[PDB]
């Protein structure tokens, strides 16, 4: 079995997005944590988790196809210094990774390769669910302020 | 046994009324839990639930007096943006029932038919049980303000 | 993230379709459970139960969407006074949800919506599955007659 | 405290109708047990412990108030001979309590004494839920026929 | 909710008489134990706290009613020396609070006020068990006679 | 043994004080409950009960001296509206305790009496422990405010 | 609640005195565990803990009066090379506490203080069981002598 160049192109590029999703997210968890906010901290790591089960699976495709997974490239890597920032690049993210998702099941459906658009589709399905929270989130900011809104945050132990 | 028409109209209004109340605590329910306040969503659906159970028994006693069960009507359904506005809604809702309940319970009685007047006192006590935390939530929010009181019913995990 | 309004149409159809299921089949429960026909009852709770289920992922879905869900209108409601009756009036409510969920579904995969797509998918096996059922009853009753049918799901307790 | 002479008179003709069930259930119960009718002697035996209940809350009523209880007359016990004319002589006597709990009920809440009225009404809904089982019989029984109606009652043992 | 005037006059009434009577059996049952009337203390003890709850409920009653209860005002409270005098008062203040119930729940129960009058029912029923608990006692204290009668209620120790 | 009847009447005033404590502090709880505030409300009970501890004590103590303890007599009652009230209304019959207590303490163990002396030693440490606990909450409701301090006490149900 | 300057003042020297002996006897317990005897060892660590438990009942009861601790202020520490030497200083120190607490509980009583007292009474019971203790030993080392005394409290002890 070997897959069509432009299938394999498409999951090498998801798989770049992953990687990259997967540093911005546990340096965004650890900058949370460095400043005493612990519930942010522990909800973004577990982000970074779910990311490098879904890099994981995308490697998986990719070796039965008999291809080369690329663990060389990375995208750049947006860092914020407030919550509102780090809220605005996990959505440009996600918007990415959505977009590019549907493109690639779309072709990949249309060459009679059905396993790797299943694939796509559950992770579209998570990603949709990433960022309808992250928008709640910045409603909640926008709602409420800044600082009310990082005292339900804090924990001194 | 077969009752008087106006004890099955009264009880198939109170009928109609739950349904809509039924409905209307669901989708309150379902939109706090969208906007990330979960306790608030937790109480609005145990309410729910106990609409349900409401309706049920209220079945029941129409059934045993061999009756038919309206299930296609519906009253309008009130649907608010902020906390405020649903809290409203709830309260008149409930001053609806309560006074359809003291009416029915009174032309009830007249007529020697004793256990659909206590199911009508059952319901009366809850919704004014209800009634009651409706208030007092409206109170809290006016003494408060919307944001310090919202600060104390969102919590993110997992 | 906002869905084509005839997405939402559709999925606001099918809930309006799903409320008047419940209505129906509890009524229904309720009706038999007043004769003596516990067996019966308990299977027909069982489905009303199932049909909520639906009601909550359909309104899940569409609130994601940023729309509004619809919980105002409703269809006919069938009641029968005869098993058969009862029988009949489901395989009707079941037919016209099948139609309509095929439909829906090729609608809306054929506008790179894929998730909504899915849902209706799980749905209608599920419908298919009770129209079967439903089918091999009105078999039965048809070969055995009503009485030596309904002689089997009566108890006293 | 010395209740009026008309609440008595309501409460000791209630007893003696509750006697008089008792021995008629009881009698009926053992009457279907000796046929080989396993399943519906049960029944009539809870029935008749019930009877035997509220006798018991009566005669203490009775007790409370300063009155005599009357435990030498008994009204006229009716045995059938097929199990329509059991299920038949069970509601005579149920209609006969309830309108009798009924006219008790509104005499008893006209002089100021309201727990009478409050044990008068637990016993009239008692009573509404025997007479409905008893009609629900009777309509299965004339739906299906004495021989296939029995045939689910008996068992080897 | 607003109730009228004269129902809130009327749990204010039997909150004070609440009070009174709760005061009235703790002091005999402190009275009783110091003289090693060991059984008659528990049932007098229990008795009080059965007050107790009574006043609790009728209290929330009338908070919910949007009025203010009364802890300030109290009846007289009877002490006596012997133990047929202790169940005399007893019986005494049972009587005046079965009175004052049955006219309280006619008046309630005439403006369409029910949970109410299915508060004071309760009541009622509570307080006809206890007064015929109180004759009982009294009859047998007549039968046998004082000396004989307290010889059944005296225990050494533990 | 019979006691001085000054010994007495300290006692007697005493357990007065302690009986008008026990309902002010039960009617507080009742009120700060029906607002939503419920840690406030658990607090208020808790001190409630030991009120009623203190007043079981000092009518032991009397008993055993061969006196009449008084369940007739009741002092002004105060009811405080806002948070701040109510803890001045507390701060102010502590503080009337305290004194009396230790003018007591001297007068008892003048005479010989060393019992009674210790049970108000007790009683004035307990005393000054919840005048501490009052000052504390008004500082702090001084400090936040009255919206910011309500805002840590209100729970949701279930 | 304002306490005199004198009581303030007898509770701080109090304090001081508990720093510096909590300093002394955890110094003397190291030193004795340096040499080998462990036993010895664990009863002076068990006076230090003591000594903790004394000072800290004592800030608390400063704190209440609305007063300033003093944290900065130390004695003289003393400290033994031989056994004799350490229990000696104990003594001492012992000694110069029992009578500071005697002033103090005399001046305190006499102004209406009751709970300084008592606290002072309690600690003054403790440091007579200490001095006992110390006074029991030395006559013991005196009649045993030294070498065959510490041939007793040598452990090999892994
Ligand atoms: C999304 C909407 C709904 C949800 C989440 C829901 C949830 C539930 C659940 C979990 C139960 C108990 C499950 C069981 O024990 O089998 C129940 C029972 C019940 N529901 Fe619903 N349901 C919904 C819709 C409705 C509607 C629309 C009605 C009436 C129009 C209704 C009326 C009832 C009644 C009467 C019962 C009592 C069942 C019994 O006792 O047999 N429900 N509901
Ligand atoms: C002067 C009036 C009162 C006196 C002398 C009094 C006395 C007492 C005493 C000494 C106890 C002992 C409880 C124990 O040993 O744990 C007690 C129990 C109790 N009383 Fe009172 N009381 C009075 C008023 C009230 C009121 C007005 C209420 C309610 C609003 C009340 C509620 C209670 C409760 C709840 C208990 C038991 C607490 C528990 O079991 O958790 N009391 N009473
Ligand atoms: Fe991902
Ligand atoms: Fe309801
Ligand atoms: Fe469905
Ligand atoms: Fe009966
Ligand atoms: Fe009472
Ligand atoms: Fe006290
Ligand atoms: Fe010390
Ligand atoms: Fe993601
Ligand atoms: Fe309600
Ligand atoms: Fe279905
Ligand atoms: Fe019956
Ligand atoms: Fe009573
Ligand atoms: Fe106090």
């Amino acid at each position: 079995m070997q897959g069509d160049p432009e299938v394999i192109e498409f999951l090498n590029e998801q798989l770049t997005a992953e990687l990259t999703a997967i540093n911005q997210y546990f340096l965004h968890a650890k900058l949370q944590d460095h400043k005493g906010w612990t519930k942010l901290a522990k909800y973004t790591r577990a982000e970074s988790f779910d990311e490098m089960r879904h890099a994981e699976v995308l490697t998986d495709r990719i070796l039965l196809l008999d291809g080369l997974p690329n663990y060389q490239r990375l995208f750049h890597v947006r860092v914020g210094q407030s919550v509102t920032e780090m809220f605005q690049a996990d959505r440009e993210v996600e918007l990415e990774a959505i977009d590019r998702l549907r493109r690639g099941i779309e072709v990949m459906r249309a060459k009679h390769d059905i396993t790797s658009a299943n694939v796509f589709e559950a992770i579209l399905a998570d990603e949709e669910h990433h960022i309808d929270y992250l928008e709640t989130q910045l409603d909640l900011i926008e709602k409420l302020g800044e600082s009310l809104y990082l005292s339900t945050v804090i924990e001194q132990t």
